[PDB]
């Protein structure tokens, strides 16, 4: 079933969402032309574990190799953090972040944009975040998941752009991935009521061009099929009496950390 997170469960699930949130604050300076996702991974490594005295979530999940996902224009996600791949101006890279302190988790990820940015790599970011809010700013009990996948899609396709299928948000706490399954589209297999107290995530990954993908033969990255640009936000939330709070929001997001309906 689906858990409602306990007050103190909900007190380690914004200690480990800051700390998800602080890895994208601090890695930011060096989203720059020239270096190396592979050592962008080993600086997000170093900070997790020697300063915020946490672990990476997906170093070794289900066999994943690195610490965080490191995706570039193209790459939908899950990409490969390689000491050889290096950031280049107008590239659009998203840094996917999860982190496990005292035994939560913390999974967020943004939209970085490296150099001169192009004003259409602008757009799909910025687009795609605004994806992410508009459902945030949905989310309260009672609200059913199948019609914030629903306004997702709405809002993304009327931009020209598509929503990726083949993955979606997810319920988090002890475990990373747990249940309800957040999709970003309207499904008819989706009859979810929010309730006080669930925790999950809202995760958007928005194509420029169509929206079937391909993965490559490292069994991890994933590309769009039309080799399109590809964006992706997230933030993880508790669902609160009337509302929401998002548990890894950042400086630079433009959205308030507690969103009350009252
Ligand atoms: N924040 N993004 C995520 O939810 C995320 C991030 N990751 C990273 C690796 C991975 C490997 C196998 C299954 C899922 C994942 C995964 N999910
Ligand atoms: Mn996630
Ligand atoms: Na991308």
């Amino acid at each position: 079933a689906i858990s409602i997170k306990t007050p103190e469960d909900i007190e380690k699930m914004r200690v480990a969402g800051r700390l998800a949130a602080e890895v994208l604050e601090m890695i930011e300076p060096y989203v720059k032309p020239g270096v190396s996702t592979g050592e962008l991974d080993r600086i997000c490594n170093d900070y997790i574990v020697n300063e915020q005295h946490a672990v990476s979530a997906c170093l070794g999940y289900h066999g994943y190799p690195k610490s965080v996902c490191i995706s570039i224009n193209e790459v939908v996600c899950h990409g490969i953090p390689d000491d050889a791949k290096l950031l280049k101006d107008g590239d659009i890279v998203n840094i996917d972040v999860t982190v496990i302190k005292d035994g939560f988790h913390g999974d967020t990820s943004k939209m970085f944009i490296v150099g001169k940015p192009t004003i259409m790599g602008e757009r799909l970011c910025r687009i795609t975040q605004e994806s992410l809010y508009l459902a945030l700013r949905m989310v309260k009990p009672g609200i059913n998941l199948r019609e914030i996948g629903a306004a997702i899609q709405k809002f993304v396709e009327a931009e020209g752009f598509s929503v990726v299928r083949e993955y979606c948000g997810h319920g988090i706490g002890r475990g990373f991935h747990e249940e309800p399954q957040v999709l970003h589209y309207d499904s008819r297999e989706t009859n979810v009521v929010l309730k006080p107290g669930m925790t999950f995530t809202i995760e958007p990954m928005v194509n420029a061009g169509k929206k079937e993908i391909r993965t490559m033969k490292d069994g991890w990255t994933v590309k769009t099929k039309d080799r399109s640009l590809s964006a992706q936000y997230e933030h993880t939330i508790v669902v609160t009496d009337n509302g929401c709070e998002i548990l890894t929001l950042r400086k630079d997001d433009t959205i308030p950390a507690i969103i009350s309906h009252d």
